[PDB]
């Protein structure tokens, strides 16, 4: 009676729901499906009961009545009084990263330029950057500002996808999901690093997880803090030590949705999930560890702590915040009252 269906985005993501779905006892057992808005379909139909979103995803979700029911907790100094699950989220800081080698460009000559994006209508990697883009030009013609870009989720033979390389066999060029050689996170900054694009549009994490040895991988091990800025807003450069006083805007944490007749008996099922595979559960790191796949952020992102209950009960309007709904609304309105499906 108690079971619950997660929906994985891709194969990769699948793969690691059936691992879940194995060490749980057939209490959480899995659906796939090849994008986010095909997960969304999939839980309004009620075939699948949750999943962990973005918060751009989050508006789309919130408009056909699906609502946030315990979101993903980073690591975090203050605030130490408290317990991960009861303790306060922060929101990460969306950042635009460029190359040190790369001297003349700022946020004032991002124009015929190349860019990484996370993917299509993702908070950092898309509404916040395009927003502000629109904002700055008068246009709603943000596809003809770059001139060539990987964004994940764009139609395959745009300019917008021009930069991306689809999986092993060069299938699925630029599909918003793991396929994708340069989706998410990871992809974008991996976009930038090998010099595909002159700028990445991912969160302020993203640089440091995969510089200096913190990530093992091929394409990173060799990446130095030192070699990367950040472009200000005001036209000047920065460190990647100067987060906080140089990014784009600050975002509300991927957060777990379901139907919200539903939502109840799912925050019940995952918070002792959790107590199993999170953090530091009975069977992490022995079994199964919930929030780790190599720097994939595969259902979860990997820095993620734990799964923290809402304060208050919001809606999410309330929990995507009042500022980050009219940036979108004012970005929707370029390409107020329904569901999108
Ligand atoms: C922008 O995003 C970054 C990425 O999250 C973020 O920095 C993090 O800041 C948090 C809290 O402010 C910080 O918190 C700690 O938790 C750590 C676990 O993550 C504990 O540290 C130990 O484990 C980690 C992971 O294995 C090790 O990580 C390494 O990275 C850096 C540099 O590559 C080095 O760590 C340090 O060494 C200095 C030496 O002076 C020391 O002062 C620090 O305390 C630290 O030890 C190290 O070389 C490693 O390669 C590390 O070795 C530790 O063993 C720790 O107990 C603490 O509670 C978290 O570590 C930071 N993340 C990382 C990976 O650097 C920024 O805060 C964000 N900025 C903004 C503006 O929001
Ligand atoms: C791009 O520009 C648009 C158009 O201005 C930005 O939207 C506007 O921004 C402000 C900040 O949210 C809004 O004003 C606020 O509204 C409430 C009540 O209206 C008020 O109490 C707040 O204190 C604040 O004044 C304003 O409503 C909004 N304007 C419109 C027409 O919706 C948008 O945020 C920008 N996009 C990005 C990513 O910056
Ligand atoms: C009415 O009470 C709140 C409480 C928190 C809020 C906001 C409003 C708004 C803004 C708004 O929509 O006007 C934002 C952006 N909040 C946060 O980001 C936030 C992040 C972490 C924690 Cl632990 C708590 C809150
Ligand atoms: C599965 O759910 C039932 C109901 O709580 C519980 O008895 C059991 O501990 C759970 N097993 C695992 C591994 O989650
Ligand atoms: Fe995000
Ligand atoms: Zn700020
Ligand atoms: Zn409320």
């Amino acid at each position: 009676y108690t079971r619950v269906v997660w929906c994985a985005v891709g194969p990769e993501e699948q793969k690691k729901c059936q691992q879940w779905s194995q060490q749980s006892g057939q209490n959480v057992t899995c659906a796939t499906a090849s994008t986010t808005d095909d997960c969304i379909v999939l839980v309004l139909k009620g075939e699948a009961d949750a999943l962990n979103l973005d918060g751009g995803y989050i508006y789309t979700a919130g408009k056909c009545g699906l609502v946030p029911v315990l979101a993903e907790n980073r690591k975090s100094s203050k605030h130490s009084s408290l317990d991960c699950v009861l303790r306060p989220t922060e929101g990460y800081l969306a950042v635009a990263v460029v190359k040190k080698a790369n001297e003349g460009l700022t946020w004032n000559s991002l124009k015929d330029k190349k860019s990484c994006h996370t993917a299509v209508d993702r908070t950092a990697g898309w509404n916040i950057p395009m927003g502000l883009i629109v904002n700055q030009t008068g246009s709603c013609a943000f596809d003809e500002f770059f001139s060539q870009s990987c964004a994940p989720g764009a139609d395959p033979k745009s300019r917008l996808c021009a930069l991306c390389a689809g999986d092993d066999q060069g299938l699925d060029k630029c599909v918003p999901n793991s396929k994708e050689k340069y989706y998410g996170y990871t992809g974008a900054f991996r976009c930038l690093a090998e010099d595909v694009g002159d700028v990445a549009f991912v969160k302020n994490d993203t640089v440091w997880e995969n510089t200096n040895g913190e990530s093992t991988a091929d394409w990173a091990k060799n990446l130095k803090r030192e070699d990367f800025r950040l472009l200000c807003l005001d036209g000047t450069r920065k460190p990647v030590t100067e987060a906080q006083s140089c990014h784009l805007a600050v975002a509300p944490n991927h957060a777990v949705v379901s139907r919200s007749d539903r939502a109840a008996h799912v925050e019940q099922v995952l918070l002792h999930q959790q107590a199993l595979f999170g953090k530091n559960g009975k069977n992490c790191p022995d079994k199964f560890c919930l929030f780790k796949s190599e720097t994939k952020n595969l259902l979860f992102n990997d820095n993620t702590e734990c799964l923290a209950k809402l304060g208050g009960r919001p809606t999410y309007e309330e929990y995507l915040g009042t500022e980050y709904v009219t940036a979108i609304a004012n970005l929707k309105k370029c390409s107020l009252e329904a569901c999108a499906f």
